């Protein structure tokens, strides 16, 4: 079958769907990855077929989606979140991008559209051709969680009092292509999850789950990784968060290194300068392939994003999470902490001493390792990518007459 | 499981094994590709994890393997073929390359080694750690074909006259790593085939067969390709052949184009300029991904190589083949021809006129498309890459 996969130009959201693209490819299907022209090189570097759509995105040059306090989750708040993000997401998948993707769907006529959850050209293109479409998550389903609340609230207001910014947005987006607003434009014929069911939000809709494979991008094994591990290793990838905060970057690095293990730390040229002389047991590296590193690590310290935490899940590695707030990191961090698999320090509570002490516990108390391994066992038992391709074929077949 | 794949530094031979590497990957196995340092970038640019081994290879800078006449296939001929190719293959996977891949295997403990069929460091590394290994073909098994004859012809020699250049070479190759010679060093614990059984040589050993996925590196669909075609499209990939060959490139281009169809031709910039003004119905291009062009094509003209022909099989496209005779192109073109799915023009016989006339046949006689489509049917029945991953698990378990 022909699968049209679409993702806005962002390498992380691309890598999120690379293993699924390739599972579909090696089972025999023809897979096109459609994205803005600036994502073409990344699609190439992943071994896949790029179909450029729209103009370069260049996405790099009050109302949040991670809000979970019940009192803040009013109809008016979620309404306004929807109004704002409807604009942002439009920007991220253009009328040009959307027209190019519809034109390709009409020409190629795919049997399944799989769209990155932030890429709303996906469902417009799919519906121009009655292909069933799968909304692919890239962490927890914040948008579906808010959408469920919103639709529950809406169905109990007066009828004249149910403005829906998503309906106005997506009816508008679909209009030039004869695509009518349905609710399935918002959340997909169905949704594919990348996070394990035990940490996901309850949904009023079903979600396929999957033993998510964390694609780390092109990789060359360095010599130093090739050598028999000397003694316990810890992986430190908190570079970005650390520059943010009289208490110095060197101070943070000296404390974090003061533990019974070798540290592999990812740092800029900028940061390696800013921190000056490194401790003895620290190797600074601008990038490391986690799947080559993590099998030998007693801990990983990181900002709680999906790619890195899926690697700690897959390799059974305890975590020290300093959550960022780009998507779901705070909420997932607490889920791991509750299972005994992680220790958390919020950004506002960050001291060198606090990180070191947490790291020392992860290293010393084997309960964290056991909990991380238990997590790994339950992940290994999720449906394989081959099983998932089998579900996706049932979606495209069940989606046909 | 851990799978150590290895291939000498040639992109085509890497590409041969990329979709398998990725089948293995998405099934959850840990996959390393070991190749000389000058091939590490192509490995990482196909999305996989490279392990550099050995020194840069730089491969670009009467005794043939493809000899099939039985009057020529004497023990002495085959003996001398094995004496000459063992030197060539030793060169392509060094005592340094072999020592680095052995040391990596010792440390990483792969469960299974898969080695490109020209990459003889593989079985040494595999035997050094006692892991089983699969020899992965990149076309027909010329070497297996010759070895079958040789081993039999050797059997009937006086014991004192049974000199085996392959046993000598691989014995020497393994000895620093404590690997004694055994015939599994020559042909693998088992062999994985990429060509369909219908075009294959008879082998004394079974090979796993496979519904081969052709990969050719970066692939971007150009915009000119999103229109429905408005009549037969032809794909012309003979730039290299016409280059090494009164008649001007423009003579060829002009005749090949003299048909009722649109030609898409891959030509260097140097070639486009010195072929001069192009006919209306020809579009010169650097490269085009074949797997996206061929669905709309009535014919492909090519040199009969493994990746392009696997594409022709997969999309059921009739072929005009002008064989290279590098590895197996001559034998394979004849097989395609005998099935009614291709017409063949040997290089000594190549003239703008012949290309032209064969090209019209392919477009206008429905028997060729029908035969191309039967081939595709049969390809569709071969074991999926998923099945193949299951067979390779069994191999690793035994
Ligand atoms: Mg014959």
């Amino acid at each position: 079958m022909r699968v049209l996969m679409t993702v806005f130009a962002n390498r992380s959201h691309l890598y999120n769907m690379v293993p699924l693209a390739w599972a579909l490819t090696t089972a025999g299907h023809e897979v096109h990855i459609a994205s803005h022209p600036d994502n073409v090189q990344a699609i190439s570097d992943s071994g896949l077929t790029a179909v450029p759509v729209g103009n370069d995105l260049n996405i790099m040059a009050a109302l949040t989606l991670n809000e979970t306090r019940p009192e803040k989750l009013t109809w008016q708040y979620i309404h306004d979140v929807f109004a704002q993000y409807s604009q942002i997401y439009e920007y991220m998948a253009d009328s040009t991008m959307t027209a190019d993707l519809v034109a390709h769907a009409r020409q190629w006529q795919p049997d399944l559209v799989i769209w990155d959850a932030l890429t709303y050209a996906g469902p417009i293109a799919a519906e121009a051709v009655g292909a069933p479409h799968v909304r692919m998550l890239f962490g927890l389903d914040q948008w579906g969680r808010m959408r469920d609340h919103f639709n529950r609230l809406t169905g109990e207001r007066a009828a004249d009092d149910r403005h829906d910014p998503l309906a106005d947005w997506l009816a508008t987006k679909g209009e030039p292509h004869g695509v009518a607003f349905t609710e399935s434009l918002v959340t997909g014929t169905t949704t594919l999850a990348v996070a394990p069911p035990w940490m996901s939000f309850p949904s009023e809709q079903p979600a396929l789950s999957m033993r998510h494979l964390p694609f780390n991008g092109p990789a060359v094994l360095p010599d130093w990784l090739r050598e028999a591990p000397s003694r316990p290793r810890v992986c430190l990838t908190l570079g970005l968060t650390l520059r943010e905060l009289n208490v110095t970057l060197a101070d943070f690095v000296n404390a974090v290194a003061d533990i019974d293990a070798d540290v592999v730390a990812t740092f800029s040229a900028e940061q390696v300068a800013e921190i000056g002389d490194l401790p003895d047991n620290v190797r600074a590296v601008d990038f490391v392939p986690l799947h080559a590193l993590l099998p030998s690590c007693a801990a990983i310290v990181h900002h709680g994003g999906g790619g890195t935490r899926t690697n700690a899940i897959r390799y059974g590695v305890p975590q020290l999470i300093v959550p960022n707030w780009l998507w779901d990191e705070g909420y997932v961090a607490e889920r791991f902490a509750e299972r005994g698999a992680a220790l958390v320090t919020e950004v506002p509570d960050l001291t060198p001493d606090r990180l070191r002490d947490q790291l020392r516990r992860l290293i010393a108390e084997p309960s964290f390792k056991a909990a991380a391994e238990q997590i790994q066992k339950e992940y290994d038992a999720l449906p394989s990518l081959t099983e998932t391709v089998g579900e996706l074929v049932r979606v495209a077949e069940r989606g046909r007459s």
